């Protein structure tokens, strides 16, 4: 008996891609510390977990809240930068507007893509501390509902998509930006990879 | 411009049906003040983003971090008991042990199901306050994923699908159980609704 | 070596002293279940630290943030609930309203005891989820700082004294008040022990 | 009828003070920048709650869970921070060994400084995002209780003064040790203020 392991996937252009708005002395300690990091924290929990099931560890030799507090920590780091590095694209290629139907359902809620993006920007803002802002797509509802996380695993909402994901820990910015990452969130709309959003919307209708 | 409101489930069988589990008691108060609670709270504050989006609202007049966190309240408090009500079914046709496929994951990954049902209830005493335990089905790894969360909002994981669902909040149980939650968790097996569970599984294979 | 264990107090009245605000059913289980929980869960965490701290537990033998979070948890536990049995009286002795200094500085800073009555209700009707409704006594600013904490341990500020405290759990209300938690936040101004408060309060000028 | 308003204190050093520990770049910053904005984002939600409490902000008009979770962020911003300067001192006269009752106190429940520290190291490391270590001595039991604050408001344990305390944020370290957290941690001990922590201590014996 086991768990399978979760592996660290190809970032999906150069390191230096996403210049001059995101450095590429950040990209590349973001992905192969931070996120090869959490690939491996969470694989290095998962074994500690098979041990408590299989019995190897007696009661009395782990604490539980401590190993699956740490799993969630740990995977929602993976899983959460495995999103970030695809929702961003080189500036060409993202950045812009969006089309397709995701502009549909922005231009119905939001009013236009311009109101929708001073609400994102104004939301991601007001974030207390390290975390996220997403855009969701609730599939029950039919919202693009926004949301802004605190840590990795705080304040998301149940099963639901994440359309766009913008990653708001210092060491997200702290090296080109240092304390100004309202800058940083100003630079982001030009690097959001809105095909890479469009196609994933659709896989939901 | 406007968003969708969220709408109250009918309950799937009599608020008596989980007795004597879970006393008619509880379940109404639980279904008709709670859960309506959410899908009213939910909408209300729906509603008063609206008026953010359209400008109805100027800045000044709202505090953003307000909305926005308590509608990952809200709408986790909605989302949750709905999957809650449908993961239990009357003593009888609930209860027992799972099959299929989701009988097979259990034994490749925990040995057995009695020993997930032990791992599985041990991580769920060990919740530090109210919330909720939980088993995902995490689409990537393949794992049965165990998981405690924290409120309605906290220790989530992105995206995956929630195969079992246990409601570990003071209301789901006080009025039977008071300070006895163990018991209620013991008692609980007896209602827990496979059929449901695997089904669910299926969808994501 | 080891760490000094916690004791749990003696409460300061009858378990039905309370009522008809708070029935002796509530007080009851809140004393001799959960606070005296809480005592039992830390002094048996502490004793577990002991056991790290001297090496009887090896690298692998436990998880420190399980440890850790469980301490905060369990020792804010009594250490919130010693400071809420004190915090109210017997109708005659407790509710009315409050004199000497604490008078003085809420009309101050709130303009009068009946709009403080107000904004302190609206406060504490508004938390999402489980926690406690307190007011501190700022010893830097000299604000009487109202807040609200989730869970026992979260959004506490540090090092100051904590100078009214209502325990929101549905554990605190339910058996009596059911879901109906803001008619539990009304009746409770009628045990509030005023002179207490006012005492605290001298402590610090 | 108002609040007092927070004031930013002085730097008990010159900003290249810490080196070559702490770089005079990240003090610069942290100091001028972090700190100082969360004095300014204090002052500007307690202007703000004066208007809900005078009645100039009508209901509807604000959002109160955001401006108290907004408080508890800022507030402790500021306090942390303080409590953080003041917590070290120049090479020479910080770091090396603790004396007095502090020196005593850790022997009798940690069995010497060495062991002590490896336990808070370790502590330190272990925790899940951005936060503080902090070492408090509970004014109750006569503990030297070590813990972790996630954010600079979860975590804390009532009113028991702070004695240690660590900035474990990503811009306290960013600049000079980029993901390297740990190497941090360990150079953190050459600045330690001992003085400053054992008459911190005595205040309370
Ligand atoms: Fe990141
Ligand atoms: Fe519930
Ligand atoms: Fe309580
Ligand atoms: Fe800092």
């Amino acid at each position: 008996i086991q768990f399978k392991k979760y592996e660290l996937p190809p970032l999906p252009y150069k390191i230096d891609a996403l210049e001059p708005y995101i450095s590429k002395d950040i990209i590349d300690v973001h992905y192969n510390g931070h996120h090869k990091g959490y690939v491996n924290g969470a694989n290095s929990l998962l074994e500690r977990l098979e041990k408590v099931v299989k019995g190897d560890l007696q009661t009395g030799q782990y604490d539980i809240q401590g190993i699956i507090r740490g799993l969630t920590f740990n995977i929602n780091g993976h899983k959460l930068h495995a999103l970030y590095w695809e929702n961003m694209a080189p500036s060409g290629k993202g950045g812009g507007k969006p089309g397709g139907a995701l502009a549909d359902l922005i231009n119905k809620q939001y009013g236009s893509f311009d109101r929708f993006k001073q609400v994102f920007t104004e939301t991601a803002n007001s974030l207390p501390g390290t975390g996220w802002a997403v855009l969701y797509y609730d599939t029950e509802s039919g919202n693009l509902q926004i949301m802004t996380f605190e840590n990795h695993f705080q304040n998301h909402i149940a099963e639901i998509p994440i359309i766009l994901i913008l990653d708001e820990f210092e060491h997200a910015y702290y090296l080109q930006y240092k304390n100004k990452r309202a800058d940083y969130v100003n630079a982001w709309w030009n690097v959001v990879n809105w095909d890479a959003a469009e196609k994933k919307l659709q896989k939901y209708l």
